[PDB]
């Protein structure tokens, strides 16, 4: 449907965040149906300089209910691996349930009429081991996925083996995905790969997941300690071994975060990032106008309002304050429970300076076909 990207791209060094509607072909995006061709562009970027490469669905899934374990086999050639998921079905409603797959665990309340997919992520590709985990078993150590596109492939196996085991309870159209910090960034990249996810839920997972690359990196310049490109490839596999040669050349990426938002547009799906003010390292002023950027395309599309921001001060990590809760309530509500609700959330109790114009130098297209 949609080509491949050129051998080799040149992006001369731009400051601001590129412009998502321009596609590299040259011409600007004009009709909603010129869309879809722009985000696997988009994809195709993210899994060349940043993320690796995301595998298709492989050639067998099979799954298999074991008491509470959901238990997930794949093959390819001669070539299987099992892993399993936890399902704490809830104690409210009928079958078959709304879900959301938690990242290790959930730091956000989720409601007794939600059941809790308790993935091991760390299991499937490991924090911080080149080539460690499930997904790299089966496909090969050498496999140039990192660990956080190896976890979002195993979230595309757990909505297949949802679809085929009715057994499990739980409605495949309607499982959300969650996780807090380190989650943050994986539940974030989860959503964007994987279509078929309802609702994103993104807590403090700062630069990489909510934050932009290059306002991370004129925060640095500016003096205050925060997570650049050039720092987050150190303590961790989360990102290929190539995307180390670019995190020092950040304006030369045809790319930035703000596009990783963008693949949530179209088919929209819910996506509320829960952020913390508070917390340096997270870069609250990326995190912020990098959203605020993400959401153009949103805006463009018509779909706006399924792309939710709320940043709260608040001194421990990945403590949900009950400040936020109506805003989560709501997402769920639309995007899980099938309620009728509204979900335009946009607010920052952040201090710091709100200029767009300083990151964008792009307009929002009137796109013909919607
Ligand atoms: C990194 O630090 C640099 C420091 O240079 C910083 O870039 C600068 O940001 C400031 C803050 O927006 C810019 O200064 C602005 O300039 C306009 C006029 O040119 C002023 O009117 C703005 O002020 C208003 O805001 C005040 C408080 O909200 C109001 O009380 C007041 O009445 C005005 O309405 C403001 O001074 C400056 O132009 C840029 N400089 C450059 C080089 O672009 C950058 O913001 C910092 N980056 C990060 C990541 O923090």
């Amino acid at each position: 449907s949609c080509p491949n990207l050129p051998a080799s791209i040149n992006y001369a060094a731009n400051p601001k965040l590129p412009d998502p509607f321009l596609a590299l072909s040259g011409t600007r995006l004009s009709k909603k149906d010129q869309w879809p061709c722009r985000k696997e562009e988009i994809r195709q970027l993210f899994q060349r300089y940043s993320y690796g490469t995301f595998p298709p669905r492989p050639e067998s899934v099979t799954a298999a209910m074991s008491g509470n374990a959901l238990k997930i086999t794949v093959s390819e050639g001669s070539k299987s691996m099992s892993f399993s998921v936890n399902i704490k079905l809830p104690s409210s409603g009928a079958a078959p349930y709304p879900a959301i797959i938690a990242y290790g665990s959930a730091s956000l309340p989720i409601p007794n009429t939600v059941a809790t997919i308790t993935y091991q992520n760390f299991e499937m590709a490991a924090d911080n081991g080149r080539g460690k985990g499930k997904f790299y078993e089966f496909y090969g150590s050498n496999h140039n996925a990192g660990g956080m596109i190896a976890a979002a492939w195993g979230v595309d196996r757990i909505i297949d083996a949802l679809e085929m085991t009715p057994a499990a309870k739980i409605d495949p159209k309607r499982v959300g995905v969650t996780g807090c910090s380190r989650n943050g960034k994986g539940s974030m990249i989860a959503g964007a790969f994987v279509d078929r996810i309802a609702l994103a839920l993104p807590q403090e997972g700062g630069q990489s997941a909510a934050g932009c690359w290059r306002i991370a990196d004129e925060i640095q310049k500016n003096g205050t300690k925060v997570e650049t490109a050039h720092q987050i490839v150190n303590g961790d596999s989360w990102f290929s071994t190539d995307f180390s040669k670019y995190v020092d050349t950040v304006p030369t990426l045809p790319w930035d975060n703000h596009m990783l938002h963008a693949l949530y547009a179209y088919p929209p799906r819910g996506l509320l990032i829960i952020e913390n003010t508070a917390i340096d390292y997270l870069g609250p002023t990326s995190n912020y106008h990098c959203a605020t950027a993400g959401r153009k395309v949103h805006e463009a599309l018509g779909v706006k309002d399924y792309f939710g921001f709320s940043q709260n001060s608040h001194s421990d990590h990945c403590g949900f304050p009950k400040a936020q809760q109506p805003e989560l309530t709501a997402f769920i509500e639309r995007f899980l429970l099938a309620k009728d609700t509204k979900t335009d959330v946009w607010k920052t109790d952040g201090k710091f300076t709100i200029d767009e114009r300083r990151w964008i130098d792009w307009a929002v297209p009137s796109l013909s076909g919607l």
